[PDB]
């Protein structure tokens, strides 16, 4: 699976609610069928266990402490997956910004232009998240994972000219997720 | 200058000379990416051209108008920045 973290809370509060969302596996990716999914959490106590999420697409947790790591193992009847995606949460690196600017323009109803300019940083940079949402209705969040090597990508999605949309870019580092950049419209 | 995302209008001016000119070739090339060179034909009777194609307004595009006389190609003319 490819999980995605949703946060619904104030930045001032030290405890944040994190929701995990993943796109259902396809026939080839899961090698066919996976009967049940499991999510494991990493704790400073180093407790090894398993938590069963079910076929439900939503899972919620409350993050308070420093070092937390989540791994979504897709256990099949044969066994468990060997390679999984990875993400970290912590405070100090959530303020550093490496991307100063970005712009978004509409081509038509099928594609959107996004460009960004960033600056070199001491830590290694590998990949980025770009997602979009609608303010007219509080629907589901649509997101995509892109590489940091290429500075230019066209979003292929439906877009209503009348409705006003929100775009945002999340940076990813080994230490965690940095300061998110959210764009409203032309300014 | 681009009228919108799908139309660009170019303008020029000519002066009398001993040689005569027959047609013009409109050529453009991108800066950041090394894309294929696109060229178009135009006669000298009409002074305006409405280039219609898919364009991305954000990036700069380099334009070039070249003249033709009895002896062939003349001095290249380069347009680097949008007006
Ligand atoms: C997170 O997972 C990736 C790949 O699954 C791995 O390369 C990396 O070392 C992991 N990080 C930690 C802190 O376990
Ligand atoms: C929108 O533009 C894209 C190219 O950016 C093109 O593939 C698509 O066909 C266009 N939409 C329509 C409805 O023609
Ligand atoms: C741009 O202008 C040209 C010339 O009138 C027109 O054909 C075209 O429909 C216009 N494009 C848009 C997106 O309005
Ligand atoms: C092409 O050939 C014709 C006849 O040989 C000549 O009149 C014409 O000038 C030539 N074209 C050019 C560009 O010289």
């Amino acid at each position: 699976p490819e999980f995605w973290r949703i946060i619904n809370g104030d930045t001032m509060k030290k405890e944040k609610n994190v929701t995990l969302l993943w796109k259902p596996l396809m026939k080839n990716d899961s090698l066919c069928s996976v009967q049940r999914y499991v999510i494991n959490h990493h704790t400073s106590c180093n407790g090894t266990w398993s938590e069963d999420v079910g076929n439900h697409t939503k899972f919620t947790f409350l993050w308070t402490e420093q070092a937390h790591t989540v791994t979504v193992l897709a256990i099949n009847s044969i066994g468990a997956s060997v390679a999984n995606f990875n993400l970290t949460f912590s405070w100090p690196m959530s303020k550093v910004n490496i991307v100063q600017s970005l712009s978004a323009y509409p081509l038509n109803s099928s594609c959107v232009i996004v460009s960004w300019i960033l600056s070199p940083s001491d830590y290694k940079l590998m990949y980025f998240i770009i997602e979009w949402k609608n303010l007219n209705e509080d629907g589901e969040i649509k997101w995509l994972r892109i590489s940091s090597s290429v500075k230019k990508y066209y979003i292929h999605d439906h877009f209503i000219p009348i409705e006003k949309y929100q775009f945002s870019l999340y940076p990813i580092f080994m230490e965690g997720v940095g300061k998110p950049k959210i764009i409203n419209s032309f300014t």
